[PDB]
DNA sequence: GCCGGTCGACCGGC
DNA sequence: GCCGGTCGACCGGC
């Protein structure tokens, strides 16, 4: 993580501060100026650094990675209809708040902020089916140290008027125990933890962590179908 | 319907109106169609938690969550509307049930102990049509066994009401309306979006109308249906969530 | 046309 | 403590 050396400096800044996101955005941009971007301002920036080539198909060889490609590409009409006339812009569906990437290595970031005082219930993070075609290209490509997934959590409370942030997390999707990882089906088959609770004890390879998410994945797809027998039909048959 | 003797003038007031361009960026509008419907059916409108609230208030000697859930005076409505234990037990005339986002209707419309439970829809004209979650599945299949198992077919109605809008310069402007009941719709024909919170998806305006059985019916077709689909689901999941990547492992 | 996955953010049962 | 359902619409591949 190029986050993580800083990761002091940027709790001592965001601990006690009253109003949360922008302000870890702008401490990122005056201390990693050369590695901080915005998702949409990193595709922008790397379509308009290659004003030749243009159509979707070349375009996406820019990314060089398949993996890459599929986590950070905005699509082929967006791709083919993108033009200095017309730039991309901040789109939810962007799976990194904050882009940042050093020698072709990335680090997608996710700032989640979150009200300690309304009792815990796990937000959704990302798409389980989503995560699993990604370690699937990884494999398929041997694409084990591109990039990470890493997350920064600030938490706050009310005071009068004003926001108070009361502690912060900071956790890499990479550094947990697949097996840990809580998959709501019915959730969009999302994947949900409040920063602080993701568990960080994996010792693997990425390589492993890529089987053993998968393994974690079918397994526990397996499980939900299961489940869905036993809640949904069960419960009804009596009345057909 | 309570609405639908005044929805020619819901929809002529509604086409036109306007809401600051920016979850979802319609949302706004349901705020509209609150507005109107209170106008026009003052003492038939509220919002889910103003029901709640007024029921509540108009019995301060009924304390507790167990009590106070009686006086729902149904087993189906008391599932489909009320508040959790703690939050029932917590209310008070100094902490009033505010909006929720999960709660199951936008607005109630209620007359002589019938309810309508009414939903609005807001949509996005100038993008691709992408039918949106409407109710989940499986509450709806709760609800369906609880009108059975309490003989409850002549108490409420779940309608939508679809408001489409459009982008215009600074602010997202109204130029249609559609509105469609529920149980007038075929149940077997329902699409049930499993992975999307397991929401039965459909755009108002497309939805058929015109099923010919009666509530009771429309209640055991449907619980057919949702098992029906269940079933298939739980071996349709194996062919895209486990088939493809075995292969890893 | 057809089809269904995705992100955002939440309470409350026992 | 453990576990997971619900509202909100909303897009892109072929
Ligand atoms: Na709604
Ligand atoms: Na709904």
């Amino acid at each position: 993580s190029f986050i993580k050396p800083i990761y002091q400096d940027i709790n001592s800044i965001l601990i006690g501060q009253k109003v949360f996101e922008k302000l870890v955005y702008k401490f990122l941009k005056e201390n990693l100026s050369d590695l901080t971007f915005k998702q949409y301002e990193y595709l922008n920036d790397l379509f308009m650094k290659n004003p030749a080539i243009i159509g979707h198909e070349a375009r996406y060889k820019l990314f060089n990675s398949p993996t890459l490609l599929f986590l950070l590409s905005r699509g082929k009409a967006a791709t083919e209809n993108w033009s200095i006339e017309n730039l991309f812009e901040e789109k939810q569906n962007d799976t990194a708040d904050i882009l940042l990437v050093k020698d072709q290595f990335y680090e997608l970031l996710d700032v989640k902020t979150r009200n300690i005082s309304k009792s815990a219930f796990a937000p959704n993070i990302i798409s389980a089916y989503k995560l699993a075609q990604t370690c699937a290209k990884m494999i398929d490509n041997k694409e084990f140290d591109l990039f990470d997934i890493n997350y920064l959590e600030v938490d706050w409370e009310l005071n009068g008027e004003d926001l108070v942030c009361v502690s912060t997390s900071f956790a890499e999707l990479f550094k947990s125990e697949p097996s840990e990882l809580y998959i709501n089906w019915a959730a969009a088959m999302q994947i949900q933890f409040h920063v602080r609770d993701l568990d960080q004890g994996f010792n693997g390879t990425r390589e492993e962590w890529a089987k053993s998410y998968l393994k974690h994945f079918v397994t526990q797809a397996e499980q939900r179908a299961i489940s869905m027998i036993d809640k949904f039909v069960k419960p009804f048959k009596k009345y057909i």
